[PDB]
């Protein structure tokens, strides 16, 4: 569980930082992934 938080946490990063470089961010797909990952830890982890 501790290697592959690990992994999911680098993954998550680099999710997030694509999403903000994103240059076709649709109004609804751009909503929807702040709304997952603006979300309590546990829900993320639930999602994840």
């Amino acid at each position: 569980g501790d290697i592959y938080v690990s992994k999911l946490q680098a993954n998550q990063k680099s999710r997030y930082n694509e999403l903000m470089q994103a240059l076709n961010m649709s109004a609804a797909l751009t909503a929807r992934k702040t709304r997952e990952f603006r979300s309590p830890p546990q829900e993320q982890i639930n999602m994840l």
